[PDB]
């Protein structure tokens, strides 16, 4: 993947779309996304287009749906797993009020680095702490140093794709109780539709048959209510009730 | 669409699936919607399929999608146009706290008695003020009564297709500043993507283009920020900013 391991050549569904067609999916972009996009993440977006990995870019559309939710549950404080170039954290440091916080957490700075002039030119640098670390250690430094009002509103998941459930049991802590818990990527292209699939590489392979696995166990959780959405790659939504 | 005497036999769009096959649409549904809906909603979405307009039904995956944006935004009073027999509403009213309220309009409460036992089953009812009547009318007197302090929190627009730009231009008033306004269909089967779409019933025809000139409008409406969410059959949502 785009942290370590294998190279983008050995990946095989990433020309993939869950629509029914690319021109329903080009339709949406330009009528209701690109129009709506910040000119920082407009350009953020053109340069990773670029990318070796520009597969994993959350697209256009499903970022105004991130920032739509973060600002009608007037979320303050939140934290970002997976960053990348940014253009997820920048979506919600341009959400946040002026006083919002960022945790940010990503193994490689370099992939931030290419975004970050991007993010300094829109004037919300200065909410967002980057801690360049593998997210599971972080999380469970954080659970051992948070106080109940410290708790965060808003997570959006999007690193290792096989690791979500073990940051799912660090998350439903370190998320209040109401706060949103965000997962990306959970119809893995469509892959998920069938317990067996054909073709893929060891580390797609690992990935559907986790999401396979997680979004069952979502569904029967009860510290959580959940909604999957089928925007991007699929986005579950879950709700802390307890 | 669903009006008395109407033969669903005579129109084209039916069974709402913007995916890219059957089968992943019903993965999401047997995997993260029924598991998560309610008993009630279930006997309602039931009896419904043996309408003639069952096909009109929000589907569960969309239902539990705006379950979560109203319990995320702490929603309390709604208005709901275009009722038919009841999943968006049920929805809508389990959603909200024991003295929520919610206005449901629509022209024909016959639907609505449909899946009022279902409703009542809930112990929701008590929540739904019923208005058989068109839409735009009630909307009107609605900005001769209300003030802020009776501003909704929440709209959810699903009713006669080539009315939503009228409908829109009560509801920028009628809900608070940060409230929400969502459109029902604005992917319409995905044949809004094309500027030609052979093969449709005229009305079809009327809403694909109102559709059209939706999004458009839509997108460049500064009192509101927005996001498509492809979803159903499409949802926009809308945030009122002034
Ligand atoms: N174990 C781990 N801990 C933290 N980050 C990880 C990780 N494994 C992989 N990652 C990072 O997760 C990212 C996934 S791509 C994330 C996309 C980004 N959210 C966007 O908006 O486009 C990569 O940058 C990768 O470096
Ligand atoms: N002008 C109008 N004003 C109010 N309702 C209207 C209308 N024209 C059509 N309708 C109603 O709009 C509904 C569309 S179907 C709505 C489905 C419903 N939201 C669900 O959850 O399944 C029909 O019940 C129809 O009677
Ligand atoms: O002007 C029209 C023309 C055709 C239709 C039928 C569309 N297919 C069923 C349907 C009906 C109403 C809905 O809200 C919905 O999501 C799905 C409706 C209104
Ligand atoms: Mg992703
Ligand atoms: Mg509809």
């Amino acid at each position: 993947g785009p942290g370590m391991g294998a190279s983008i050549d050995d990946y095989s569904l990433v020309h993939k779309n869950i629509l029914h067609s690319e021109d329903l999916l080009k339709y949406i972009l330009e009528t209701s996304a690109y129009p709506r996009e910040h000119e920082q993440l407009k350009g953020l977006r053109e340069v990773t287009e670029k990318h070796e990995w520009s597969s994993a870019l959350v697209p256009a559309d499903e970022g105004l749906f991130l920032s739509m939710l973060l600002k009608l549950m007037n979320a303050k404080r939140t934290i970002e797993i997976g960053v990348y170039t940014g253009y997820s954290l920048l979506t919600t440091a341009l959400a946040l009020p002026e006083d919002g916080k960022i945790t940010a957490i990503d193994v490689n700075k370099s992939y931030y680095e290419i975004g970050l002039p991007f993010i300094q030119k829109a004037g919300v640098e200065h909410k967002i702490n980057f801690i360049e670390s593998e997210a599971l250690p972080v999380l469970d430094q954080m659970l051992e140093e948070m106080k109940e009002e410290d708790l965060y509103d808003y997570a959006f998941v999007d690193a290792d794709k096989s690791n979500y459930a073990n940051y799912h049991e660090r998350l439903v802590k370190l998320v209040r109780i109401g706060g949103a818990i965000l997962y990306d990527n959970t119809l893995w292209y469509g892959s998920v539709a069938y317990p067996e699939y054909p073709g893929l590489h060891p580390e797609e392979e690992v990935a559907r048959l986790s999401f396979r696995n997680l979004n069952t166990f979502l569904a029967a959780d009860p510290r959580v209510e959940i909604s999957q959405v089928s925007i991007g790659d699929g986005v579950t939504i879950c709700r802390r009730l307890y």
